[PDB]
């Protein structure tokens, strides 16, 4: 027995108040009878479905049934009860299960949509301020020394072409700026790139920031507030997107709340008076407490009602702030977005990360709002109290594993292709259709190894992960500088100065984001389409966008050269096919993959 | 490559502030490293652990590693990576996973434990009260008729021997009151009930009366207030708990608040300046609109902050005011507990579940709150918003695939010991173990049908749903008169009046019963214990429940007699095992089963 449904046309179709819904089979044992499962306001529905006398294509039966949309909240979840006389069989994102699936595991579909659906038409493209660009008329006030206290010694300045180094890691300064991010925007813009994520800009006396001291305010280092307003224009003017990273977990413990250092007179650290001591945990005595390892960045505690105010609660709450004139930035990129909490800890992390979301859709409406989940964001998302989350555990780590034997922890890893695909098919599966577009996909970032540099001998497998990240469903994110061929270790080592030398680039590579970003902006099926894995064993993974008639072919081979034979999927009924990147070739069903190689086909 | 854990002694202990982890693992290739990837406030931790040198059992190697608990949230959730030179495997809930465990399918342990540590202890009994017992002495007051305005015409009594019909399903009395029961406690207390569950008791015109037409007083029919808060004395004095049915998704549209055939003047129904009026949903032109089908059940809609305090919000509320004095409940088995919510649907559904809780605990801090949950009920037990759930995904609906061949929409189901075990090892593994073992569960219910009537032709396999019942974590439910052998398909016919005529009486079932609640009350296994299914394969079921140095191995056999090897399991090296019920047979490791049968056995 064979199935085969996507959460998408031709699978899916609204018309009136009603959402059609087709399931294809095709076998020697077809069930007689199949009832669509589906979801109204929790209940469980029997909605029976009824065959159709044409057939989709050669040797498949289609079945039809519908979700009446005038009830029921908007995820309408479903899945396919396959019914004979003596027994049954269930159809699911997942393939067949012999027992009904979970709940939150079911297709599902978001009807009305009232995400931001600007965020599947995008790519994005992640800075770190300092290391990307320095503007062509900075002041050297910009490049002044100043002592970073919770470091115990004075800032450094180095020069672009100097060695990057452990030492110092987060008082070093390259001196890029605000202004060089839109002095290099026609880069950016003929790599493809739509929308920008940032590393945080707010005043910090570190270089990456997450050490917060004045949200209110952007650090001058990097140009201050005319710089970022005028990124905002210049961004607005080439249609392109901004998120903020919204660092609301901590602060630093050089702002005034807190004030560790004494510059002001308030500070919660040494005033029990303090109008901000209920911000931050201490200790019966009155000292205050490190958060984990760090004293830098003190636990902010929701627990407090006028921090609450100040972060979200309020128009003048600082996650609505920016969102409205005169910054009108896109949303927030949500930093430790899984901790932030009661008490000095998680507790209640759902109610205040759904009230974060909240307040920045009553300011912006089409507010994009993603939480950095190096682990499984599904619960997050499935209550949805953010839109996307950093998809590193659906994404990033099984490339990880499948290409670079490695993963979150940086532990030998040996999966093949079956796995790599349950691996990511078994996330998808918490996701809506609508939740799985806005994925936000990376290789790598500000908080891990480059991936060019985890390959290790198989650097080679770099042009295979670029593909996949253009092609596997979600919103793909460049890290700054990998698209020229950038490596490095961990933290500090991942932030290396762009090289703007084109000598020092890889400009075959950069040739390839070109050519991907330009397919996904070509072929609807690379932003809205479905996605079936065809064929997952080994060292080759062949998978299908599909959206309406369209169809978009990925084959990846990680390994030696190899023939693959496609059995023939009604998914792949098409005129022809047309090559479109990479050696590959498709011929009667038999793909000819050429070794360490990607190939993406277009239906003609 | 095997390996054994269970949430609990031998294989975790509590020490100081930390929670030791012990892994057993046994085979050719072991892992030179494994690592305990616990959790603490949602961040995912690699906790090393280390070999023991002690073997605690033949051929198997233990390691240990400990979770800090002065850090995190209650619940602890927790996997373990088995490490080699180029691999690592995953070992979970179920079983090895070759990727990630999902983070709501880890093993789980809540320390502390704020849940109501009573449940676990309990064998409980669900009563509908018109057709359990007859007080001896009830006025015939209550037997009068009146009009059933919301069926259209009069309500019928019936004689207790008089055959129960399709006509009036929801208007026909047998008479059945709250003091029948209180005289009838010896019977419960001799069959091992330690605790009540009643359909709901409070003012309304059906004889089920999930139509309610006054939260604050008791039907009179079963002996109004005086006689609830005498079987509230009465289960006290014999120290048994005490249920009642929270049905708060809807009134009934005899309700004051609605009004609809207009017995008093300010009804939401026919006055739009109502003080209720924005308590129901309506047309624009003002029509009351009816909750599914029912006219007689309008639903309520929590967008309003005066129900909101009406039901859960205030002191005054209807959730805690039957858990303070004089009624003192011991909670709330909430009816329809995934659709409540707003507009009309289940719109924050999971935000008003949470807030009943909360309020019942602010009265009763050891209060039980759990929902009828027909569906999968694990996104709300996962959060946290109620206790537990009648466990009909997790419990019911295999039994009925297993033994009954059929399920929650009475379609043929054929599913083997393997299938119907992932099934319940699947949906177990989202709950800790502390939510496992209070866990609702039951055989059926006066929502479905006789579970003995869906047996058919296999009736003899219903002692095995019983064992099953009583061993499986989990508090245990007796659907009224299912332990005399009263059967009958779905409502009305699944709520025949008790049979208190022993001629009429399957004795043999009630003895077995009788001796399933003793064997519960005895061992700590049953009640507080892990559980390992052992072997699941066609028509045979083995798993043991395991506490401290006790085992309790249950082995059901739903056909022909067989034997089954059982390869060493380190979980069975005790020193001997007592045959407690059922004629199977273990010697060195074969269990010799005899046809259709449950055996339980308690290790020497
Ligand atoms: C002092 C450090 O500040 C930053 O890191 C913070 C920040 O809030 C965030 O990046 C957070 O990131 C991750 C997730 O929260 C976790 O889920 C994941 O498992 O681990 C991630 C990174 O650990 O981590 C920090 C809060 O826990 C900044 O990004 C870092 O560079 C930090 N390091 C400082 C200090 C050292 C001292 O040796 C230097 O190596 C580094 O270069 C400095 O910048
Ligand atoms: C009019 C009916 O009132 C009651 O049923 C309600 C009640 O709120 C609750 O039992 C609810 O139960 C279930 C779950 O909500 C669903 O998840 C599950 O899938 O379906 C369950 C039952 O349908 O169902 C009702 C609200 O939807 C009372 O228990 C019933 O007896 C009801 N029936 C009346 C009316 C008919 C007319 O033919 C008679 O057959 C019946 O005997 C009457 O009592």
């Amino acid at each position: 027995l064979k199935a085969w449904h996507l959460p998408v046309a031709p699978f899916i179709k609204e018309q009136q108040e009603r959402l059609m819904i087709t399931l294809w089979l095709s076998g020697d044992d077809l069930p007689p009878r199949v009832t669509l499962r589906a979801e109204e306001d929790n209940e469980e529905l029997s909605l029976p479905m009824h065959r159709l006398r044409q057939a989709p294509h050669p040797g498949v039966v289609a079945w039809r049934g519908e979700i009446n949309l005038v009830n029921g909240q908007p995820r309408r979840r479903y899945s396919f009860k396959l019914l004979w006389a003596d027994r049954q069989l269930w159809f699911t994102p997942q393939e067949f299960n012999r027992f009904p699936p979970a709940r939150l595991e079911q297709f599902a579909v978001d009807l009305p949509d009232s995400g931001p659906q600007w965020v599947a038409d995008q790519v994005f493209y992640q800075i770190f301020p300092d290391r990307f660009a320095r503007s062509q008329s900075r002041e050297a006030e910009q490049d002044a020394t100043y002592y970073h206290h919770a470091a115990g010694h004075d800032i450094v300045r180095k020069a672009w072409d100097e060695p990057l180094t452990a030492e110092a890691g987060g008082s070093t300064f390259y001196g890029g700026d605000l202004d060089g991010i839109s002095e290099k925007l026609p880069y950016l813009k003929q790599l493809g790139v739509t929308a920008l994520y940032l590393n945080p800009v707010f005043v910090a006396p570190s270089v990456h920031k997450y050490d917060t001291e004045d949200y209110r305010r952007v650090d001058p280092q990097f140009g201050g507030d005319a710089a970022l307003l005028r990124l905002r224009h210049n961004t607005q003017k080439e249609g392109m997107r901004l998120i903020l990273d919204g660092v609301f977990n901590h602060s630093g413990d050089s702002h005034a709340w807190f004030d560790r250092h004494q510059r002001g007179s308030g500070g919660a650290c040494h005033n029990a008076d303090s109008p901000w001591r209920d911000w931050y945990n201490f200790s019966p005595e009155g000292v205050a407490h490190d958060w984990l390892g760090y004293a830098s960045l003190p636990k902010l505690d929701y627990r407090s009602s006028t921090l609450i105010d100040e972060i979200y609660g309020g128009e003048d709450s600082v996650v609505r702030h920016w969102l409205k004139a005169p910054w009108s930035m896109d949303g927030w990129r949500l930093d430790v977005v899984h901790m932030l909490g009661e008490g000095g800890g998680a507790r209640n992390n759902l109610r205040h990360i759904a009230g974060i979301t909240q307040a920045a859709k009553l300011e912006r409406p089409d507010a994009f709002v993603f939480g950095e989940h190096f682990g499984d964001a599904r619960q997050w998302l499935q209550a949805d109290v953010e839109d996307s989350a950093m998809n590193y555990r659906g994404f990033t780590f099984p490339l990880w594993g499948f290409l670079a034997n490695t993963d979150i922890s940086y532990d030998p890893q040996k999966i093949d292709a079956q796995t790599c695909m349950a691996w990511m098919d078994n996330y998808r599966a918490g996701l809506s259709h609508q939740q799985q577009l806005r994925m936000f996909n990376q290789l790598d970032s500000h908080a891990t190894a480059r991936f060019k540099s985890l390959l290790g001998k198989d650097v080679a497998r770099l042009p295979l992960a670029v593909v996949w990240l253009f092609s596997w469903p979600g919103v793909p994110c460049i890290y700054y500088g990998d698209e020229v061929g950038v490596d490095g270790n961990n933290d500090p080592f991942c932030r290396k100065p762009f090289p703007w030398d084109p000598a020092l680039q890889d400009g075959d590579l950069l040739d390839l984001y070109k050519r991907m970003s330009k397919l996904r902006k070509a072929h609807q099926a690379l932003r809205y389409g479905g996605c079936q894995v065809i064929y997952a064993e080994d060292n080759v993974v062949v998978f299908v966008r599909v959206y309406k008639q369209q169809r978009v072919l990925v084959a990846i081979n990680r390994g030696e050269a190899c023939e693959v034979v496609i059995e023939d999927s009604p998914l792949l009924d098409v005129n022809g096919w047309q090559l479109k990147e990479g050696a590959g070739a498709l011929h009667d069903g038999v793909l000819t993959l050429p070794a360490i190689s990607a190939s993406v086909w277009f239906s003609r």
